[PDB]
């Protein structure tokens, strides 16, 4: 490698991926603030909602958080009525949580304020949805991703949409809870 | 209908994940970067900004480096009273000497090898023989930051 060139990509990389991050993480608390969660929360919250309950583990891993901010967290969760621990026998290692009833409905709650209209990233990514018939892939981004997260960490995307698509209908670009 | 809401909502938490995932990775190698010289990233971000633009405004270092106005100023003042910045008027925010040989000594540390995205990013470069251009990247965050903020990125 020319060190030149690899100085050039690695801050052009640091600073589109702040930029990114920034942007969304703004979009994000914006979202949450009425719920007065913090995002790590809410991140928690989705993972044990798309896994059907998920492992401290788990949750460090698909929330990019170390395991010891996913256990404080979901500490905090529990105080506020919306997780519980669960202890699965099959599996001795883990500490599970699951989302209460309260955290369910605050899920989907919150699901139903969801607006792309009010999103920098969804915004931002029209010009390229309508040029393309699709929302862009990033597949280099992603690329890079699995190389420095390993597959594992990968298969979070995979079921990204199962329980969404059982729960929701759309009507009128915004999200409905539907009887399942 | 333009966009299914599920589908727009799927793209929003793909984005989300993969922007925090590659953040996250390029923070912590940063931070290690920075840990022998007891600099803040964004204390870094300050000086290469300054540095970049021959001198910069507390509102250009607000909008190249990705801070609030008020964080910029709190950063740019520690690193007045390092002695690595000092204010002045053509207010803006110019390297010291001291400031500017604690720039280049980062820069000769650099060593792309401890670098998770420059090494995640070598099977793209062996297929390639490029670096990754990253273009739908860099057109969302035109759209979202503006052209201005792109010109930064014109300084290679």
């Amino acid at each position: 490698y020319d060190v030149k060139e690899a100085l050039v990509f690695t801050q052009k990389m640091a600073q589109l991926s702040k930029a990114l991050w920034k942007s969304i993480e703004k979009d994000w608390q914006q979202w949450l603030k009425p719920y007065d969660l913090n995002i790590n929360e809410h991140h928690i919250l989705w993972i044990a909602y798309q896994l059907n309950g998920a492992s401290i583990s788990e949750i460090a891993k698909f929330g990019v958080m170390h395991v010891s901010t996913a256990f404080n967290f979901s500490k905090k969760l529990e105080e506020r009525g919306y997780l519980r621990f669960s202890k699965r026998l099959n599996d001795k290692r883990n500490t599970y949580v699951q989302l209460t009833e309260e955290g369910t409905e605050v899920f989907w709650s919150l699901l139903e304020e969801f607006d792309p209209t009010r999103n920098a990233v969804f915004k931002g990514s029209q010009p390229l949805y309508h040029l393309f018939g699709k929302f862009p892939e990033v597949a280099e981004m992603m690329c890079m991703i699995r190389h420095i997260y390993g597959d594992d960490f990968m298969e979070i995307f995979e079921t990204s949409l199962t329980n969404i698509d059982n729960d929701f209908e759309s009507v009128n670009g915004k999200l409905k809870k539907k009887a399942k």
